[PDB]
């Protein structure tokens, strides 16, 4: 089996990323956030706290004839910026872009913080990262991923992001004109649970190519690309008037700026992120700073392959028996 789907921006700024998902008999559609960085799915649901949902989609599972309360299971995430969601657990049927999966966790929002609720576009979250990172007790579940991974033609999903377009999720096959030149793969951590990785260095605008190893995830559901504070430093004293500011809570530049590109190692090759690709806009309505988007990984803790990277690459998750990530141009 395969299953494509298409992704869309939620905003003008590539801010994140949503997916149609249809949940339960018959299908109800919400649109998830797929994120490589996290491995539950979890959507606002008819059980959320009435004052925390503002628009968004509900999944509703007495009106689904195949869902099934998986009893006594609880679940409960906090993410890397500080929001948060939990609740309980049905098992449903899960399809995305022709993609069938019986009995799929589906996780069902009791709560959840205050930035879910103020973003009205995102109907929840479906993981994409290794199931050992499932925060389902006392039973931790699968991924829809890992669920589905039997079936596929190849054990493998792909991700084309778009940059201020729609782009694609691919399912169990690699989408031979979806880019150009060749994929070059690299070897994968899962000791973190993550897509974890290590970049062979970069370059700033037309700049000398620095090889240095960077360890860090490809995650899908994180905006920006985070990397160490050298690096970040380095891409930054090459726009004129950008500064770190604590305030705004990191780098910002002149608006009337010309943005350089930044290039990221994989192996030998190299991927070219557009210098507009690292533009985030003003950082208030009507500001003449813009927020970068390039900064430093100093407090997080790990170097993080966001959008920024991502939708300058076709990407490869290769989840065969010793997973692999795989980068191209386009
Ligand atoms: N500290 C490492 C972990 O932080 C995550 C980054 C993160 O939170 N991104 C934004 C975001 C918000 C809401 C939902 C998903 N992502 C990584 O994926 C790892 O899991």
């Amino acid at each position: 089996s395969t299953g494509s789907a298409t992704t869309t921006p939620i905003d003008s700024l590539d801010d994140a990323y949503i997916t149609p998902v249809q949940i339960g008999t018959p299908a109800q559609t919400l649109n998830l956030d797929f994120d490589t960085g996290s491995s539950d799915l979890w959507v606002f649901s008819s059980e959320t706290t009435a004052s925390e949902v503002d628009g968004q989609t509900i999944y509703t599972p007495s009106k689904s004839t195949t869902a099934k309360l998986l009893s006594g299971a609880t679940w409960s995430i906090s993410y890397g910026d500080g929001s948060s969601s939990s609740g309980d657990v049905y098992t449903d049927t899960v399809s995305v872009g022709g993609l069938t999966v019986t009995g799929q966790a589906v996780e069902s929002a009791k709560k959840v913080s205050s930035s879910f609720t103020e973003d009205s576009t995102i109907d929840g979250l479906l993981g994409l990262a290794f199931s050992t990172l499932n925060t389902v007790s006392p039973t931790q579940q699968k991924t829809f991923f890992d669920n589905a991974k039997a079936s596929l033609d190849s054990p493998v999903f792909t991700a084309d992001l778009g940059y201020h377009a729609p782009g694609t999720y691919n399912f169990g096959f690699i989408d031979t004109t979806a880019y150009t030149g060749s994929i070059t793969y690299t070897a994968v951590s899962t000791k973190q649970g993550f897509w974890e990785w290590t970049s062979t260095g970069y370059a700033v605008g037309s700049g000398t190519f620095k090889s240095t190893s960077i360890d860090g995830i490809a995650d899908t559901g994180t905006t920006l690309l985070y990397l160490p504070a050298t690096v970040v430093s380095a891409y930054w004293a090459q726009v004129s008037g950008a500064k770190s500011s604590s305030s705004v809570g990191g780098y910002v530049f002149p608006c009337s700026a010309t943005l350089p590109s930044f290039t990221f190692g994989v192996g030998s090759a190299r991927i070219v992120i557009p210098g507009d690709y690292i533009d985030f806009g003003p950082i208030s309505t009507g500001s003449s700073s813009c927020f970068g988007g390039i900064q430093s990984s100093a407090g997080i803790g790990i170097n993080i392959f966001g959008d920024v990277a991502l939708k300058a690459a076709f990407v490869v998750f290769n989840g065969a028996t010793t997973p692999t990530l795989g980068f191209a141009s386009k």
